[PDB]
């Protein structure tokens, strides 16, 4: 008997088995490793149905479809059947799911070109709970791109990558998103990646949240790029794990107003000779948070190992950093000559105690120039303040106006209210006011011993004590000169001469 | 031949099939989108199995369940059959999962009532990986309230909802928690929802955490709000992306101890005549990390646009800002009349040089008062802090006491230390400590052309010179008064009579 | 007939039910709640296939395996025969999945130690969507520790557990990740857990992120331990919401450069006699956004209450905290004796005016003594700064040098520049710098009536008037003595003697 021939319920048993119930895997497909699949699985692909691939290897050579809807239970794993090319390409689905399944490379060398997973445009799509193994050469496990519209509300969480072959600069990634908006991706583990990363947002990319990204020994952990005149703007990227990368934990490129927001890094085993925290090279920008640890001077390999927390490169401006260089080499901050307007926080100094001490903890600082223009840093665990960008300091206890024409530029430091207002300084057993000058001159107004001193000269004074105001050494200093005398003067009884 | 009458694993064909099997849709279901399957997805639902609903477009009416355990596979359809009233009714659930799959409304106008899913009170129910599509009218897509304890330990990640038919101040939203406690919000992207935007928390909604929401073209993305006394309070809200909204990012509400973290937001593309960034009605609120960016004072039509980063509502109390206006339009800060006790940190100014040159960049500058009731802005890279709420600035270099009797209110800056203290003031070619008044008169004390000098008028002085004090100019400046006479003094020689 | 004798497109009816069609649970399983089901599920999940047990609650004893691929589909509970032990061992595996299912213990009493689910060893495994009931005892809902190597890779998230027979102190938590790397734990909603709380790290563990965990009612929510020489280092912990716990949301532990962020914490319904918000020993660890609530100096039996919103614990070093003190109680920040560079910023001070006043808001204010050691703490909206650890305040409008041996250690406070360099006072009806010290001797320097006086007494002074510098009283006020007389002077007219 055949199941075509057989009732079940009242209806056909072998349209109920072909058509209703759940099965682990295509009618066809052998899930041998070995068995071509490509045919079978294509097919299932190509229908609106969902499918499911699991408990099995399947190999698979390349496959083009319009519906993407495929779980794989946690046990199914796509083998790609070729050494080159690329594998999984959807084009442009409306809507879709890719679930817990494992995709397999297979690459002929470890420069061989192709994605393992392409949205050739999408809307909707769900990437969830895949592992991407044995990725190599250059390419993607995972890439969105225009075609031609721009990737649209997808939702990438829960991946897994893990390549082989790491050399610098290579040009491969775990996740890239090209131009996307509105997608979220959530939840990532990439292992040994170059270039790319385990996170890539490129060209006019705009309105993504990127969270939860760890990755280790990794080039650089997010990296935003571009080829056009365009950058990635306007996304946020939170809570990034730099588990020992080789370059950057995060490289915020060349665009405007990203939020990025707590960046952990460890340089302590890595083979860095240059390592970073973030770099930027566009405009307002907010990276919150950097703390960098593990960088002694010395690499994994025994090199001169450079470090710098926050790097502003080119004309990179108006960004914002809060870092904290928990870490003994001494390099902190470079602005790059060209770069203004950048604000640095270094929310705690680590185990310094003078962020001038060295001239190499802030590289460029001659671009902290007082202008409109100056990058600014301030480390207030230190109380310690390095430029301003409106060219003064100044405090206000309340909300007032100013009477015109009084205050100038020479006035850099405003200590303003209404009403009395009295600068108090001191606490001490001796407290004063030190004017000095570039050429090492230097002048005071002090409490000493209970009176107040006025400073003649290098070592002489006036002092003005309860019942007479003294000079500091006596037959020596004259009240008035020929050129400049007084018009005259009262004094109850005339003066002793002495 | 029928499969009552055919044997498998020891039991009957039919029994093994109709008890064990699992199914891509239920018995009698038609999944073709136009038959009525209001019959058969009830009495599933209503069922204690889990029930799969997939490989189709399935019509039907409004349903009510004691029981939520439904899965899509990413391929199932609900579609309201109904032009009117709710959908889908979950009354009670004693935990749950309603997962991957999309949810159709079909409302007969842009003003017709009805919640898509309503969770009717429940505990430990999952949502996840749902898309809500079609949505119109009034109520929400997504709605969780009490009846009549709060629901509990919901968790809502992964949802999609598109909404048409906008109109300013139109009752419905996306997501919407009302009074739940300890639920988490997670990954949600919502495009063109009008008043209650994206995410909405509502009533005594305490413990929950909001996280990863996107809302793009929506009139507020979070709202917190309230029909009652009390409103949200003691809720996590972390990462909010804001593609051009037309009022503001996030609605705080009137409630308390919130901790809001990490809102980009953007007004490039919006058509807002009044873009906000974040309000604030309530107390002991904390709003960290606004990007803000894309107001320059003119909207997506060419209209006028005003500008507020942070806006404190009423009688807005005890709360706190950190925020970043990247963009050009005057407006920044707004404190309404009755607010008190805020303090704003204003991260980077943007292009701006002073937050005090123009009158818009703080509206409400008259509660930066000085009292205790007083409002704070600072902006650290301008070296600017505008307001203390103790009515002074203070530094101390270690912890120590003051002597009982000296400082006063009028001490309202002190720089504070034990042994000797000095102030130093200089680098340059002159130094001094200016002295002034509101009505304009200055008088200073200066280290100029190498000595001291004492202003005695607007244009006079005494220079201390190192081998005598001299006047400004000769033969107009006495010592002494015929009121105010010396008692005497001592000279080793005469006075020269010029 | 048997289903061995029919065809079903060319092959075995019976091997394709058996091999390729679904089932809710593995045939020879009542899923009754009562018939022992150990044999037939420890066989299911010995196997290489994906395992599905659902709509039954399934009665069974300890269970081994060497792989993990299980799901309940939500409706599935495992529920453990014995009264005593480990239940599920998952020993090694190398991937797997563990999802929507329910794990209930059934204990004999409430010190009766075992592990509901354990990854004995393991990479790249994910758990997710479980519900872990009726947990008491010793030990953890979700257990992953070396075997013998590092767990690597692990996704758990969407966890649920709730604890009963609370005590303090009591060796038990819901999520123990020990010594993992890699590793994700996102959105955990644990509800009355005594000692290890909600999410614990343990020993080496590094290089995870924790993000969104839910505790209500548990001693600690988050907690970083170790019983080896080294403490959980380089992890990112973000999104805490602490529901009344009874101790802490927050132990950082004895570990470094770990980075914890966005943490919110109420007590207002909480029994806990000593309320904390973050405790850290170790060194190097940023804590960022504390946000605190409900303590009045009571707890909710009317028990005295103290309140911690920071605690640096034993010889804790170089950690910062940025907090939020929202709640009456006196307590704010302790800082133990031996603790050192620890910087808190109290980013919004309540209802506080200064938070010096009273001697209960920084206990251990000692500490805070200026030297490279210094703890520091800074209220900016009472405009109040308390320590700096290089023991000076400078500021400079741009980057200079100095020239050497001209400030010393005296030189407390700095104001720097190049050119004209001004310190304005004022702006009001009188300005003045008032120099003082420890004895409560005070002197000022002081524009009043519109004239600079200099004080020589208490009470005296010298005026600078616009034509005649005099003395505040006549008769009474010497120029030179005796000792220190003038050499001269120079008068157009002689002095009048009145
Ligand atoms: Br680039
Ligand atoms: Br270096
Ligand atoms: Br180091
Ligand atoms: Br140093
Ligand atoms: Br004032
Ligand atoms: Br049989
Ligand atoms: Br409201
Ligand atoms: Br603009
Ligand atoms: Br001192
Ligand atoms: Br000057
Ligand atoms: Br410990
Ligand atoms: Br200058």
């Amino acid at each position: 008997p055949k199941t075509e021939g057989i009732l079940h319920k009242g209806q056909s048993l072998y349209e109920y088995l072909d058509a209703r119930v759940l099965t682990s895997k295509p009618f066809g497909a052998a899930g041998d490793a070995t068995t071509d699949d490509t045919e079978v699985i294509a097919a299932s692909l190509n229908s609106q149905k969902a499918v499911t691939i699991s408990d099995g290897v399947f190999s698979s050579s390349g496959i083009n479809s319009n519906y993407c809807n495929l779980d794989g239970r946690g046990s199914g794993v796509l083998s790609h059947r070729s050494s080159t090319g690329n594998y999984l390409v959807f084009n442009n689905p409306r809507t879709g799911r890719l679930s817990n399944i494992t995709v397999e490379s297979n690459k002929a060398t470890d420069t061989t070109q192709g994605q393992q997973v392409s949205l050739a445009g999408g809307s909707d799509v769900t990437v969830s709970d895949v592992n991407f193994s044995n990725v190599k050469g250059t390419g993607f496990s995972l890439i969105a791109y225009p075609n031609d519209a721009p990737p649209d509300g997808l939702m990438i969480k829960g991946i897994r990558g893990s390549y082989s072959g790491y050399a610098t600069n290579k040009a491969a990634g775990c996740v890239l998103a090209d131009s996307s908006v509105n997608s979220l991706i959530d939840n990532v583990i990439a292992k040994n990646y170059p270039q790319f990363g385990a996170v890539e947002l490129k060209g006019t990319a705009s309105y993504n949240i990127v969270s939860n990204v760890i990755g280790a020994d990794c080039q650089h952990v997010t990296y935003n790029g571009t080829e056009g005149p365009i950058a990635p703007s306007n996304n946020l990227i939170k809570g990034v794990m730099a588990n020992n990368p080789k370059y950057a934990a995060v490289v915020a490129g060349k665009g405007s107003t990203n939020l990025i927001s707590d960046v952990l890094v460890d340089y302590s085993t890595s083979d860095a000779r240059q390592a970073h925290g973030v770099t930027v090279e566009g405009s307002d920008n907010v990276i919150n948070n950097v703390l960098m640890s593990g960088c002694d001077g010395t690499n994994s390999l025994g090199q001169r190992q450079t470090a710098t927390i926050a790097r502003f490169i080119g004309t990179a401006n108006n960004n914002y950093a809060s870092v904290f260089p928990s870490y003994s080499a001494t390099g902190v901050i470079t602005f790059e000559s060209g770069s203004t307007r950048n604000f640095v926080e270094v929310k705690h100094p680590g185990r310094r105690n003078d962020l001038l001490s060295s001239a190499s903890t802030i590289d460029g600082a001659a671009t902290i120039d007082g202008t409109s223009n100056s990058n600014v840093v301030h480390a207030p665990a230190l109380g310690q303040y390095i430029g301003s960008m409106s060219g003064r300091f100044e405090w206000r206890i309340k909300s007032m106006s100013l009477p015109s024409g009084v205050l100038t530029s020479a006035d850099k430091y405003r200590m303003l209210g209404d009403g009395a207002v009295s600068l108090a300084v001191g606490g001490g057993t001796s407290s004063q006011v030190r004017l000095f000058t570039s050429d090492g001159t230097s002048r005071t107004v002090s409490l000493t011993n209970g009176n107040v001193r006025l400073s003649t000269s290098s070592t002489g004074y006036l002092q003005l004590g309860a019942d007479a105001m003294t000079p500091d050494s006596t037959g020596t200093y004259a009240l008035g000169s020929a050129s400049r005398a007084w018009s005259g003067g009262f004094t109850q009884a005339a003066f002793t001469v002495t």
